[PDB]
């Protein structure tokens, strides 16, 4: 039985496997290479993935996201108060330690975060196991660079609750490097850098490479900054849009607003390999239909500054490491909004031209490395 390699992601969540010779990204029962960290309850149903996203717009008070942003925390935590007050789900205090409350069943119940990221990884797992045509038991997880004991402890306790013995919780950025081979260097230090531009959250980390080992030398970022930033640019755009062209403001109808969310984010993805994207939504608001399109340059536009601004967390990394951007062996991109042309462009371009790491799709890059790390740990 092959271990699995899982990267639990804030918005989504990818799992591979080596086997024959070769890492395999599971596709899930929809075809999808990456299965969104969503878990909704209903008055008669549990939903996790594909399914529960597919039903944000409908049921917004009961389907749980960003569990990631409060695993490992206390309820007192900054981070938790912050937060809390941006998402439509209940949070609750338990011994300062945080909880999801939701309806299930007709029920009111609350959830530990790490029994939400276990309901992810038990798909994830699932994922694997009609992949594999057997049941898996092992794992390596991955987490950020900056997680504390308590964080990594909870994600390894999810881990748990899903049935996996967790081998190794490793740090994102590192699982990132291995995918590219870059553990495999001799003895000599190597400087890499890698760029994770999620979809919630913004990391770069600087990791020095010797003989294998790795150690961590500098880290920065945004965690509120990710390509749902570059999506919601997109929405404010076409909520204007449909102002001047209809003289009704769309702005206050939640489910509205969140199926143009779901339809800039198709857009957005289709702008990363054509110079165009026709958006057409059903039954917008009032039974009026909206069909439109948008350039990439216009796109470019409407997010100039969120895409320059991801520089400074390089330059301050940089300055942290005490290195000079010469000073750097490899770039490695991670994260979907890599893929965005204008982004590569200020990166290689800051760097004078340097390539870029990019053949892993970036939003299966951590899992990549993940899954042969399991087997390395396997053997
Ligand atoms: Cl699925
Ligand atoms: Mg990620
Ligand atoms: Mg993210
Ligand atoms: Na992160």
């Amino acid at each position: 039985a092959a271990a699995i390699g899982i990267d639990l992601g804030t918005t989504y969540s990818c799992v591979g496997v080596f086997q024959h010779g070769k890492v395999e990204i599971i596709a899930n029962d929809q075809g999808n290479r990456t299965t969104p960290s969503y878990v909704a309850f209903t008055d008669t149903e549990r939903l996790i993935g594909d399914a529960a996203k597919n039903q944000v717009a409908l049921n917004p008070q009961n389907t749980v996201f960003d569990a990631k942003r409060l695993i490992g925390r206390k309820f007192g935590d900054p981070v938790v108060q912050s937060d809390m007050k941006h998402w439509p789900f209940q949070v609750i205090n338990d011994g300062d330690k945080p909880k999801v409350q939701v309806s299930y069943k007709g029920e009111t119940k609350a959830f530990y975060p790490e029994e939400i990221s276990s309901m992810v990884l038990t798909k994830m797992k699932e994922i694997a196991e009609a992949y594999l045509g057997y049941p898996v038991t092992n794992a390596v997880i991955t987490v950020p660079a900056y997680f504390n004991d308590s964080q990594r402890q909870a994600t390894k306790d999810a881990g748990v609750i899903a049935g996996l013995n967790v081998l190794r919780i490793i740090n994102e950025p590192t699982a990132a490097a291995i995918a590219y081979g870059l553990d495999r260097t001799g003895k000599g230090e190597r400087n890499v850098l890698i760029f994770d531009l999620g979809g919630g959250t913004f990391d770069v980390s600087i990791l020095t490479i010797d003989d294998g080992i790795f150690e961590v030398k500098a880290t920065a970022g945004d965690t509120h900054l990710g390509g749902e930033d570059f999506d919601n640019r997109l929405v404010n755009h076409f909520v204007e849009e449909f102002k001047r062209k209809h003289k009704k403001d769309i702005s206050q109808n939640k489910r509205a607003v969140r199926r143009l969310r779901t339809a800039c984010e198709r857009a957005k993805r289709t702008l990363s390999s054509s110079t165009q994207a026709s958006l057409e939504i059903d039954s917008l608001f009032e039974g009026i239909d909206f069909y439109t399109s948008i350039t990439r340059a216009r796109f470019e536009e409407l997010c100039s500054d969120l895409f320059r601004s991801t520089l400074e967390p390089v330059e301050k990394a940089l300055r942290d490491a005490k290195l000079d951007k010469a000073q750097i062996h490899d770039l490695v991109l991670v994260g979907g909004s890599t893929r965005i042309p204008k982004v590569q462009k200020l990166l290689q371009d800051f760097f004078n031209g340097r390539d870029l790491n990019k053949s892993i799709n970036p939003d299966e890059a951590v899992a990549y490395g993940a899954a042969v790390q399991a087997a390395i740990l396997m053997g």
